DNA sequence: CGATCCGCTACG
DNA sequence: CGTAGCTGATCG
C-alpha cells in the first residue's frame, strides 16, 4: 500500500525537520522518495515544522490526569447535562496556569498538558500551508457546490421544513454561500448505529467508486497526508497504530463485509484515522465527542473565507483564534470544546477513531502521549 | 418506557 | 436522496 509508506515518509521527515530545529543542525533532506516527489508536501511540512516546534515551548498544566477524569466521565457525557458538568467543572477546575479573571484570546501555538505530562489538547494555528489550503479549498467547494451532491439535496430535502444537534437547522449559515451548508463523513470500514457485533463495512458516502465521496478523497491526499505527520509528532504510538490497522483491515477479507469496497477506498485513504467527517458552513455548540475512545486524539481544520474564528475550551479558561489553516489536536472525548458562529464561509475537516477497528486487527489501541516523547 | 447514537439495508 | 426497520447501550 504506497499511500501508508507516503505518509510514513512524511511523518518521519517531520520529525527529522523538528528535531533539527530543537539542535540547531539544519535537516538535510536527501532520499530520493515521495518527499522529495512532493515539494508541496516537503515545504508544507516545514511549515508544521516551525508551528510543532513553537507549541512544545508553551505547556500549560493542569492539577488532574486526564486517568482521573476520564474515570469521572459516563460513557456518553457529551456537556448537555449541566448538572454534571457544574460537577466536572468543579472537581476537575483549570488549576493556577489558567485560571484568569477575563484572559485574553490565545494567538501562540501551545499545549495542554496533564499532571502527569499526558497532552491533552495541541493548538497549531497558522500550520497548512496557502497551498494546500487552496487544494483543500478546491475540494471542499467542489464537494459542496455539486447541483444533485448530497449537500445541496439534503439542503433542498429539508428547506420545506423551514435531538441529532450535528445537522440541527439552526447551527447552518443562513442566506447566500458559495459553498451549500451541511455535513458528510467517510470511513473504509465503521458500523451501523447500534449494530457492532457484526463486521464493520464501507460507509455508504463512499461506496460508488465514482461518486463524490471518493472523488473528494481522491483530492486531498495531500492535505490528508499532512495531517498524518502532525499527528505522528503529537502521539507516535497512536499514528504507527493506525496505520497498523488499516494495512490489517487491507490484508485481511474476513475482517470486513465488502472486503473488495474496504480494500479500493484504503487505496486512496492517505490518512492514520478510522474516519473524516466534514462539517461545511456550521457552527459547533460546546460538546465532547463520545463515540470514538477516550484515549483516541482527534485533529481539526478549519478552512474558507473568515476572519474572526474562536475554539472555545471552558476547561481549560481558554479561547483559542481558530483562523484557516489552523489545526487543533484533542482528546475531544475528555475536552469540551466550541466553535461559535464566524462571520463568513467555513469549514471544518474532524478526523477521528473507531477502537473497534483496532480490536478486530489485534493492535492495541494505545494510552495518550506524553510531551517528552518528543524529545526521544 | 421513549429518546438518542458522526448509520446501513432494501426499496422507491 | 428519504423511509422504515433494525440493533444494543446509554440517559432522563
Ligand atoms: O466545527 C469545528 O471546527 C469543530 N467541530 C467539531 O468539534 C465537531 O463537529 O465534532
Ligand atoms: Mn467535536
Amino acid at each position: 500500500l504506497p499511500s501508508l509508506l507516503l505518509i510514513d515518509e512524511a511523518a518521519a521527515v517531520l520529525g527529522r525537520m523538528i528535531q533539527g530545529l530543537r539542535t540547531g543542525i539544519p535537516y538535510i533532506h536527501t532520499e530520493n522518495d515521495s518527499i522529495k516527489a512532493n515539494p508541496i508536501l516537503r515545504t508544507a511540512l516545514w511549515q508544521a515544522a516551525y508551528v510543532l516546534e513553537k507549541a512544545y515551548r508553551r505547556r500549560y498544566r493542569v492539577p488532574w490526569t486526564a486517568r482521573r477524569y476520564m474515570r469521572e466521565l459516563t460513557p456518553r457525557q457529551d456537556g448537555r447535562n449541566a448538572n454534571r458538568e457544574a460537577v466536572m467543572a468543579k472537581e476537575f477546575p483549570p488549576g493556577a496556569e489558567l485560571n484568569s479573571d477575563h484572559p485574553v484570546q490565545e494567538i501562540l501555538p501551545a499545549m495542554i498538558i496533564d499532571a502527569e505530562d499526558h497532552i491533552l489538547f495541541c493548538y497549531l494555528p497558522s500550520c497548512v500551508s496557502p497551498a494546500i489550503m487552496t487544494i483543500i479549498d478546491a475540494a471542499v467547494g467542489t464537494l459542496a457546490t455539486t447541483k444533485d451532491g448530497h449537500l445541496q439535496k439534503k439542503s433542498r430535502a429539508r428547506e420545506g421544513e423551514r435531538a441529532n444537534w450535528r445537522e440541527a437547522l439552526d447551527l447552518f449559515r443562513q442566506g447566500a454561500c458559495k459553498m451549500t451548508p451541511g455535513v458528510l463523513t467517510f470511513a473504509p470500514a465503521w458500523w451501523p448505529v447500534g449494530h457492532e457485533n457484526q463486521l464493520p463495512g464501507p460507509a455508504s458516502t463512499l461506496k460508488p467508486p465514482k461518486g463524490e465521496g471518493r472523488m473528494f478523497l481522491s483530492d486531498i491526499p495531500i492535505a490528508s497526508a499532512l495531517v498524518g505527520a502532525i499527528l505522528a509528532q503529537i502521539n507516535q504510538p497512536l499514528f504507527e497504530s493506525g496505520v497498523k490497522v488499516l494495512r490489517e483491515l487491507y490484508s485481511n477479507s474476513k475482517l470486513t463485509k465488502d472486503h473488495s469496497t474496504v480494500s479500493k477506498i484504503i487505496e486512496i485513504w492517505f490518512s492514520p484515522f478510522s474516519s473524516l467527517s466534514l462539517i461545511v458552513n456550521r457552527a459547533t455548540p460546546i460538546h465532547r465527542d463520545t463515540s470514538g475512545p477516550i484515549e483516541g486524539m482527534d485533529i481539526l481544520v478549519t478552512g474558507g473565507n473568515y476572519s474572526n474564528g474562536v475554539l472555545v475550551t471552558p476547561s481549560f479558561n481558554r479561547r483559542w483564534t481558530y483562523n484557516p489553516g489552523c489545526v487543533v489536536a484533542l482528546l475531544g472525548k475528555l475536552v469540551l470544546h466550541g466553535v461559535p458562529e464566524v462571520d463568513g464561509e467555513r469549514y471544518c475537516m474532524a478526523h477521528f477513531w473507531r477502537e473497534r477497528l483496532f480490536d478486530a486487527a489485534g493492535v492495541p489501541f494505545p494510552y495518550p502521549s506524553k510531551w517528552q516523547e518528543s524529545y526521544t
